[PDB]
RNA sequence: GUUAAGUCUGGUUUCCCUCCAGGGUAUCUAAGCUUUGAAAAAAA
């Protein structure tokens, strides 16, 4: 039912390619819960070109991604190139806010992403720099240096995900797993948790990176407004498929922690023939179109 | 009255240091060197 994902120790999300160490993000995307899931459930006779087609038939519907660090929950909130960490508490009054007064609207907000920001209480950042030896020389070997900027964590922190398939939540219990980039481990641990699903509210907080079918970009772009009150747009790789080794595909998206609002809901339903509406189903159902609400935790796909 | 004979004794006691000063002043580190040379982007 709910997961939680407990990184054992500093994390390494690789984004925005490789090139002073490459910078790690805080949430990890949708794409990469889905591919550890379904490391763990994998069996080696499904394989197919589709890499999100056999991810799809592995698991079942995955609800986006947020912080539990002590009990608290904190959730992703971003004004643009800002990330923060917020308990719910302080989305509740959000709405009110957006469209409240201008210097009331930078007080408030600018109170939220500094003071109010518990995100540099939980994460640090930390450099980490290798480099490669040659085993007869003892010596550096040439060309052999690298950095990444991984994500400690200064107090215990779980990624929280909810599942709705329950015969999975079986084999998922207690598994010691290789999430993220440079070999890096967490636990997982499986518990009833009660979550509400698909309220009609107007403000929905983008729990994971909303995709965007690439056929309605320029229609969803210019104008910009009727969507999004706050949060950033950006072209997200969508990582790198372990069966055939390559990267996944490209789309522009909603990162995670925006505000949308709640048009962009029939917006994208409106906009989704037959064949990509059966693809972007399938990438809702790995988990990338999570909405939850700033009433209470309360969540719901887009388009299932 | 006369005689005759001298004998004993030959430095003792006390005090043997007391008081003040028991180190003072100056110097309390100085001038250098504060990283250098190899490895910056590698094959699948």
């Amino acid at each position: 039912k709910r997961v939680l994902i407990k990184p054992l120790e500093p994390l390494m999300f690789r984004s925005q390619g490789e090139f002073t160490a490459a910078q790690s993000l805080i949430i990890p995307r949708p794409s990469t819960i889905a591919g550890m899931l379904g490391y763990i459930l994998f069996n080696k006779s499904s394989g197919t070109g589709d890499w999100l087609s056999d991810l799809t038939n592995l698991l079942a519907t995955i609800y986006g991604t947020f912080i539990e660090t002590n009990g608290e929950y904190l959730f992703p909130l971003r004004m643009g190139n800002h990330l923060a960490l917020v308990d719910q508490q302080h989305l509740i009054n959000l709405p009110t806010l957006l469209e409240k007064e201008y210097e009331r609207r930078e007080k408030g907000i600018y109170e939220l992403f500094y003071d109010k920001n518990k995100l540099f209480q939980i994460i640090n950042h930390q450099d980490r720099i290798g480099i490669s030896i040659d085993k007869s020389t003892r010596t550096v070997k040439e060309h052999y240096l690298y950095s990444a900027r991984y994500l400690a964590f200064k107090k215990e922190v779980n990624y929280v995900i909810f599942i709705d398939n329950d015969a999975i939540s079986d084999k998922i219990n207690g598994k010691i797993v290789n999430f993220g980039g440079e070999n890096r481990i967490a636990k997982l641990e499986v518990d009833d948790y009660k979550v509400d699903t698909s309220i009609e509210e107007e403000y929905y907080l983008a729990l994971s990176p909303i995709l965007i079918p690439d056929e309605a970009l320029d229609n969803f772009l210019d104008n910009i407004s009727d969507y999004v009150a706050m949060g950033k747009v950006d072209k997200i790789s969508l990582g790198f498929d372990i069966a055939n080794t390559k990267r996944k595909e490209m789309l522009t998206a909603i990162l995670e922690g925006s505000i949308v609002k709640r048009s962009i809901i029939d917006f994208i339903k409106n906009e989704i023939k037959n064949d990509l509406r059966y693809r972007f189903s399938k990438y809702e159902k790995i988990g990338y179109n999570t909405l939850m609400s700033l009433c209470k935790l309360a969540l719901r796909k887009i388009l299932s």
